Parts: C-alpha cells; structure tokens; sequence
C-alpha cells in the first residue's frame, strides 16, 4: 500500500509496533499518534518507519521503548518530520529544490539546488550546492561550498569562495575570502581579502604570505628591526647589551670590536624565529633558498611545495627558538635600549666595554633615560642603532 | 486532561480566551484555528497557553487582540511551533536530539546534542553543544560553540573552535579559527591560522602577534622601514627633510652632523605609532620592556 | 512573522524582520537581516550581523559580526571580531 494519512491515533496497549510502515513506500503522513505500552508483551515502537520519507508530527508514548524509529534510527522522545521544499516564516520565494529551504526571509528568496539554503535575507539566490546564505541582501551564491553572511550585493561564484560582512563585493578564488569589505572582486585561491574599492589587505594560506597595501606595524614605545642569534657557549646575555660576533655567534662586544647590536626585549619585527616548524625540516639550496616541487593536487589546484628534508624526524618534540636559552633577539636598526657607563653623554656616539656602552664612535645617544649609578654599574640610553 | 487534539476549529464569538490549555500538560496539538471576538465582551487571546510545549500551526482571528499567547509572550499574527527532534527537506539522518535539527541535508547527517544543528551538507555530524554546521561535506564537531562552514572533511573538536572553507582540516585550539585553508591541524588558543599542509599564516589574538611562513610586505612604488620620532620644539618637518637629533628630538640636519633619516611619507613598515593606546598604559621596565 | 528560532533554549528571541537564532541559549536578535547560531548570552541589535560560536557577544551597529568571540562587543560599520576574548571594538572595515 501507498499514499496514505494516518492522523489523531491513540493506541490503549495496542501492537508492539504501533504505527509500521514497510519498505519501498513513497508518500505517507502520520500525525497525532499517542499510545500506551504498559500491559503489552515486549513492546518495540510507537511509530515504526523501515525507510525516511513518510512524513511525522504530533507523537507521543508511555511504555515504548523508542517513540519513532525511522530508517533504522530511533528518535526517543519524538520527531518532526518534513520531506521536499521548505519554507518557514517567509514573505515570497522564488524556486526551492526539495533539499532546499528559506527561511525568515522576503522578496523572492531562491535555493535551487541540492544542499542550499537561505535564512533572513532579501532578494538573495542560491545555486550553489553545499550552500548557505544569511543576514542577507542583494546576494546570490553560485559556485559550492559557499557562505554568504551580513552582505549586501554580495556574490561567491567559486568552489568555496565565502563573503562575511561584505558590501557589493565579488568573491571567485578557490577557498577564497572576503571579510569587512566594500566594492571588491577577488580572485586568488587559498586568500583572505580585504578592501574598500581595492583590495586591501590579503592572508595567503597557499605560499604563506601576508600582505598590506599601505603600512604594517608592530610593537610598543620604543622599538626595532631584529634577528635572532645564538650565543657563543650557550650563555644569557641580558638585554640592553652590545653583542659582537665570534665563530658565527654572538658574545658581549669588548673595545675597538664591531656592535652588531644589541639584546632586545621590544622589537617590532623579528627574523629568524622558526615559530611554525624545525628550522631544517624543508630542504635549502646553498644560499638558504627553499626548493621546491610543482604539485597539482587531484583536484586542479596547482601549487608549489617546499622539499621535506629526510634528516626530519617527526618524532622529537620541538621546541621554538624563542623558548631556547641560546638563542636571543638582537636589535639590528631602530630606538634601542642600552647599558652605558659614566663616560657616555647624550648626542654623543658609543663604544663597547663588557657589552657596556662607553664614549665612542658608533651610532647616537638618543637620551639618558637611567642616569649612570655607581651602585648599579651602569645606566640606560635610547640608543638610534642603525 | 492531557494528550489531545483539537484541529479545524472555528469560533465565532465564543471565548474570551478561545482554546486554552493549562498549566503541566506535555502533549497537546492545536491546527487550524479560526476566531471571530468583534461582538465579544472583552476578549483576550484566540489561542493561550501557560506552557511552551503544545503544538501549534494554522492560527488566524479577527477581533482578538493577541492571535497566541505562549509561555507568557504575545504572537500577534499567529505561531508555528513543533516541539521535538526536527527534519525538513533532507533525503536521510542519522540521530537528531529534541534540541537538535537537520535540514536541506543529505547522507546521514547527524545532530545529537542540545543545541546542535546541520544545515545544507553532506555525511556531517555535531555532538558539539551550541554548534552549527552548514554548507559542508564529510564533516565532524565535537567541542562546544564550534561553526563549521563551506567545508569540506573539516574537524573541530575544542570549545569556540571554528572553520571556515577549509579543506581536510582540524581546529583543536581554544577559540581557534581554520580559514581558506587545506590539510592542517591547529592547536593554539585564540589564534586564527591558514594554511595549506602547514600552517602558512597565524593572527594571535591572545598576544598580538602576526606570522607569516614566507614574507610580509607593505607599502608603495619606492618604500622604508621607518619609526616615529618627535620634533624638537613641536615644529612640523615636511616630508623630504634630513633630520637629526638634539636632546633626544628631532630637528633638520646641519652641516657635519649626523642624518639619521629623512621625514617620510612611503612607509611599508612603521615602529612605535601606539595606534592602540596611550603608550604610558602599560607598565615598562628600564629597558622598555613590558 | 519573518523571524524563526531553531535548536535553542531559555528564551531565545527573534524580534524583527529577517532575523533567526539557531542552537543558541538565552540570545537576543532585534537585527534586520541577522544570524545567531552556536551561541550563548548573545545579542544582535544593529543590521546586517552574524554571531557565530560565541559567549556573551554583542553586535550593535550595521554589518558587525562576531565569530569565536567571548564577552566582545563589535560597534564598528562592517567590523568583524575573531577568536577574541573581552574587547570592545569600533572601527569601520576593520577585523580584530
Ligand atoms: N633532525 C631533527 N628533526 C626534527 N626536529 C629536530 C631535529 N633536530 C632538532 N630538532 C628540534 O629542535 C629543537 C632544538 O634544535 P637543535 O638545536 O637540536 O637543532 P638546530 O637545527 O640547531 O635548531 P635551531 O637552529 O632552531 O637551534 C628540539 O626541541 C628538537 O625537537
Ligand atoms: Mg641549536
């Protein structure tokens, strides 16, 4: 049997399984089913459905085991069930594939597709399968796997191209995008953009690159260009001291010796940190330069990857450089912070004792900023270090 | 009274409260209700009801004041309530709890927990509580306040952890966020990172740190690494002006003194600008640092 | 009427003109064009907002949104805020 309506049932201890309906069944609609199980002889189900497209509201039951169990799953306490189109809570709208919806949502919302869906927005279309578009307007999706959230005039047309908080933007990368942006196409894959009228602002995920059309800052007060070094013989050198090099190396700078720089404790932009992996897990050509191989991915996407360097063991734990004692950031260029002793005046330029700056040649005293104190064994200038 | 139906009601001046349920009942299902209250003596709702979970769809009235009252709150066009585990417009699913739905879904999708959901998307499960996972294919969340969005074999499995069109990836990290990303495995607390195998690029919330894998550029056409310096005086220096320094400030450059740089107005990269706050705000050691 | 609550609990509320909250407890929209979801003592109150996975958050002006954000406030016209916790936030484009 098919096409039926089973509506406003009670069962007083009637059938182990209550409500069954068998295998190959395309239409039927069950509504208000309420049974009680308590005097039956092993009681199963309330409702009983062995495939998922029979429709279910309005169920209840004391004394069965499992209240729905539909296409080999129970729902215990009850489903609701609906299958084809949806729409709640809506003005109009414009076509809606049967495992699409529309939601909380006016002037002729579309979710063509399979998968697609559109909540609280206006005028917004989707054909896009995998899809969401929400908090919308004047948008449409038509790629996959796309998000469309809090935008005007908005539109993804790329597999997993996405716009949050954008404004009369155009989004068409791979994995592509746009956040808190006004009037902006986009393309590249992997990226996150930003901009107003021009692109702005991008994360590239793919290469690792971060980019800014006007400025990029960093840092507090009093700042500098940095780079990491390591020490000769492992030691701490203590900031505000000027490091010389020996054997590749850095160790507090003695008389008519080259400062390099100094320890610093407030750099703005720092080399050299290997913050993401072991400094030698990818393979380096002689002057240091990454190598790599043209990958393109089963999908399509064509990329270049950096050589893993067989020494690597992924098995020892790593620890960053920035955690080693060793290893030290060393002010290159900028206001630098250092030691000095009673002979070093403002305006003057410097020389190094025991990394301690004493009247000499090299760069400029800024100001005093911790007069010299016997006591102490040294002071503290802003030093310009270039 | 408990477990009961009332369906294709019309009331024509009959009722202040028209249908009326009281106070501990669990299942009542109400459809398809039609008042008149114009020529009633102060009439109060079409339909009320003092708890939230009977059923309701199909209401409409003239002449009542409030179409429902629910749990204490107004519907004054009228409600549509279901109560329970809910599915529209999905070809199959897996478990769905009475505080979880699917819809516009496809292939088993799952939502197990309170306050969990899935929406447009393929062989997708949430046990994460407070999650939503949309637009999406081969995807799991398992934390808590996780999003998963137009992605494809994405995991997050830690609280406020989050992914957004991000391929094979996981989000492991404490308010940490995956985007436009693919096949990386994240971990830090309150960072957002993108990558492809590697993790290519992180914006540290918890710190204030930018980090790129390769290079970070800025600026225009001809560019310096510059830093910000204060005349001496207070005097304006135009742009183009070799300057100087005398007690600590900066003054145009003389003959045989020390140029230390230029006024500049191509920046790419800028030290010492405090664009977030008062520089003192913070306490700083003899070296300054924080 | 042209507003839904799904998958949610303790007086979610959803009061004007295309606004929604999913699987969120105790959150508020009165966003036109909004979106909370996965979310918990959260508001909406300005237009164009999504909320996402987020603890205490408010969106109170056009555009702002937040995801992956503790008690944060974004105030800026298409601001957004991410993986953030305790700030308040005003700027105009801008992502924090
Ligand atoms: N061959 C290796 N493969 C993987 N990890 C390594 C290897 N060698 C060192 N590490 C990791 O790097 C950390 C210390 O680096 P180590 O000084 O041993 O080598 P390195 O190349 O000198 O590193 P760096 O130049 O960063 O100091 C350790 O925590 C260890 O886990
Ligand atoms: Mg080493």
């Amino acid at each position: 049997g098919d096409a039926v309506n089973i509506s406003n049932v009670t069962l007083n201890n009637s059938g182990r399984y209550g409500v069954s309906i068998g295998s190959g069944i395309e239409n039927v609609s069950i509504t208000n089913i309420s049974g009680i199980g308590d005097g039956i002889n092993s009681p199963v189900a309330l409702v009983s459905t062995i495939n998922s497209n029979p429709e279910i509201s309005g169920l209840s039951s004391i004394g069965y085991p499992t209240v729905a169990r539909v296409a080999g799953t129970d729902y215990n306490d009850g489903l609701t069930l609906f299958n084809g189109a949806f729409r709640a809570s809506t003005t109009s709208s414009g076509k809606i594939h049967s495992e699409g919806f529309i939601m909380g949502s006016t002037s002729g919302c579309e979710a063509s597709v399979s998968k697609s869906g559109v909540l609280t927005s206006s005028s917004s279309k989707t054909s896009s399968e995998r899809s969401l578009i929400a908090g919308s307007s004047t948008s449409e999706a038509k790629g996959t796997y796309n998000t469309i959230l809090g935008s005007l005039g908005a539109v993804a047309d790329e597999q997993f191209a996405a716009l949050i908080s954008a404004s009369q933007s155009r989004a068409s990368g791979n994995h592509n995008l746009i956040l808190s942006s006004y009037g902006i196409n986009t393309t590249g894959s992997y990226k996150v953009n930003g901009g107003f009228e021009k692109i702005n602002w991008e994360l590239d995920s793919l290469n690792g690159r971060i980019k800014a059309r006007d400025t990029v800052t960093g840092g507090n007060t009093w700042s500098d260009f940095a780079q990491y070094f390591e020490s000769l013989g492992g030691q701490v050198i203590e900031t505000g001291y000027l490091v010389t090099l020996e054997k590749g190396k850095i160790r507090k700078a003695e008389k008519g010796e080259k400062i390099i720089g100094v320890i610093s404790e407030t750099a703005g932009f720092v080399l050299g940190e290997s913050s993401f992996e072991w400094q030698g897990a990818v393979l380096k050509n002689e002057f240091g330069g990454i190598i790599y191989e043209e990958v393109t991915t089963e999908d399509g996407v064509k990329f270049k990857r950096p050589l893993p360097n067989p020494d690597f063991d992924p098995n020892k734990n790593y620890i960053p450089r920035s955690q080693r004692r060793e290893w030290h950031v060393v002010g290159l260029l900028g206001q630098i912070a250092v030691r000095i002793d009673e002979t070093v005046k403002q305006g003057h330029s410097i020389d190094a004792v025991g990394g301690v700056a004493t009247d000499g040649d090299n760069f400029i005293v800024q100001e005093i900023t911790t007069p010299y104190t016997k006591e102490k064994g040294y002071g503290v200038a802003i030093v310009l270090v270039k």
